[PDB]
């Protein structure tokens, strides 16, 4: 009510509104405009957003975790609440040293849907505080994916509608 | 700063698993208004006013929610409304789906309303308002998925 | 101890699909039964006389098989039966979401029965008594997908 | 070969390309630009295409047959190997009848996959000789359906993109 | 008819999953065989000695369940074991494709085999071996998903 | 007038759905050619060479196709060819929305190239390279699902 805090120091839930501070965990490898928007429209709605950028992923990535935090750092630079970081455990663990309460993730397929559900009733076992929110990517970015982009590419097709200029400068340099 | 979420729906009767969804919103947004369609397609078993009313008792202890009834284009009550952000909870497949489809529209028709997703507690994943019914309507006890004062609505309606 | 399953739908009329499914089940299973509501969503195009008849003389050569009537919850007839097991057509991944739902439910319900699903023959994965009415409604050819004596019924019913 | 009709007239397979005429199957209520645009690109690689307007749809159309069959002859006038007609039968059926030999359907949704692989199996046994071809909506079609729009318009949203301009008017006429 | 059921799987542990799915296999038919994969595609983190001893363990109250290797075609050494009936666990749509898949080619190979699906319990519904080691490779507490053995042994080869 | 199509895959090996496809889409354009992948992110089991020369013989009774190795973007491929359709087979869901994104990027990259989509015979529906690969693997009989001049080829594969 006011100078309640020599009585409680607050629950999370059926009170109004409390901070938020989501993470936006991926390999981002890297970042496309589809990525961009996600977080964009993240940072609109939550008070801070932590662009988490996983250290060392199942396959190799084409960018090492420094390429990935600095191309994002620079596309990301325009907002003013969302910061880039990298990370080497369980988002859940993550989330929790970050003290993070919303978990943002992309939903871009049906195929992932069933994925989905099961990563987030895992991640209310590990972190039961930690909420998952779920995000249609763009009409603009629905078919792109870093993969298709970088593969794409490869082999000389246009991707500059799909990257920002600094991240499609540094492929475009990775690809010779 | 600000944000004002709508959580659409038929709510014919607001079950365990909407109070659930609500409550996280609620508690992620400065307010929530449960929007409850006026005249949905399949003509249900509570009017409006008895959804309504019946929504805003199971929701009353939720500092910053509010309950009413909308007969309009989303798009247009949303606006109305000043809302910003569009609730859905995704409990099955065939939903997602069906409201990518509804979120490509309501993109169209309000470039500013975000559309945001949640899915059910584990413990709420299987029902539904319609399940509920048909089973409390052979004498199955759903005292676990509905609040007290729903369930005494609707057994008093199967009497 | 022994098996007793239970084999439910509208069977309006039972296809060759539906026979192949209680013709798996009954070499699994002590009894089954082939429960036909009486009363389903929409009216059918036989009634449920007219049903259980057609679904009898189909099933004849089945030793172990009953065809039986049931206007309830399937919790219910279930119960009522004395039945362990619920026999399920599983043919799309469309309908295994539907399909965990009122498995969850009916575990609810009745968490002594057991939902079994059987994946139809791939010769009749694609047929339905929906589709093999809509065809015959405009005398397209279904005599591949019928025994004898429905495919008679059906003719009849279309003059 | 030369005349060899005196020996043969012909199968249709394992032989090189024949005749192409192609029926469009719906209840078109009413065509809307995604339907303009799935029969544009079929009628630019089959010789001929039939839009077949269902007579009698299960759910009651806002337009009638005549009307459904008027509003799709305007909008597509401009393609010279479409034909727009009415039908009262099995899609196999008036396909025989008219002497079709591809089945196109439109696949826009996951959740209806299974049921045209299903329908696409029973055609088949219907009539082996008609092949059933599948395309996609373009990206900027994706969401829209005749339902969809029809209710949008309804409570006075703009469908304006959408629609040709004949059933734009029909559509605001219905809807007064 | 006697019914005598093949349980395949590489069970890299088995959970109370797999438990809670032959258990309900079990009481439905004479016997049961956990048939476990002895050299799945990817190294398991126990061996096939291991699995099978750990699975026998977690088992032996079920009295009409046996534990065995294999390192063949299911098909083949369902007809090396007299087996009539192949259970499949049914958690997620994704799956169901693959397993329709295999369904049909397991028809092809052995059409005396009849396959039969069930759905988890709505507990164990998420948990999978591969997520379970996953978790447990960093964190999180696994007793509720694991059986004591199965659980002890987990955690001993961990560090 | 003229229509030129490109079916593109691995093809490791050909199979008779393949074959079922390919057929099919030679009766409708005309001109098909099957483009077989160079260079798979998984290491194929028969190399380029084999795999066109197995497919080349598979396909010789079809007056209007013809086999090739690709390595590069299909859009500059199809253009390289001067084709205006691509054509792909569409046997699950899972390869559904795969292939749509697809579909969606070469729109894109090329305009003038239609994407057509063709489903599996019934007789075909169920297989695949990989998996007539594995049952073969484990001495399955699969002399039902490839020509002879690649069954023959497999079998001493897998010697």
């Amino acid at each position: 009510g006011s100078h309640m805090a020599s009585m409680t120091g607050g629950q999370q839930m059926g009170r109004g509104s409390m901070s938020t501070k989501a993470i936006y965990p991926g390999t981002f490898d890297p970042i496309t405009n589809g990525h961009i928007d996600i977080i964009t429209r993240a940072a609109s709605m939550f008070d801070r957003v932590i662009l988490a950028i996983a250290a060392s992923p199942s396959k190799k990535p084409m960018f090492d975790l420094e390429e990935r935090v600095a191309l994002a750092t620079t596309a990301l630079q325009h907002l003013p609440n969302v910061e880039v970081m990298g990370f080497s455990d369980l988002m859940a663990n993550f989330a929790r040293a970050q003290q993070a309460n919303i978990l943002i993730r992309g939903l871009r397929a049906v195929a992932d849907f069933e994925y989905e559900m099961q990563l987030a009733h895992m991640n209310r076992h590990l972190m039961p505080e930690l909420e998952s929110v779920f995000l249609m990517p763009s009409k603009e970015w629905s078919f792109i994916s870093s993969s298709l982009v970088k593969e794409v590419a490869r082999h000389a097709g246009d991707v500059t509608h799909f990257l920002p200029a600094n991240v499609h400068q540094a492929l475009m340099e990775k690809l010779k």
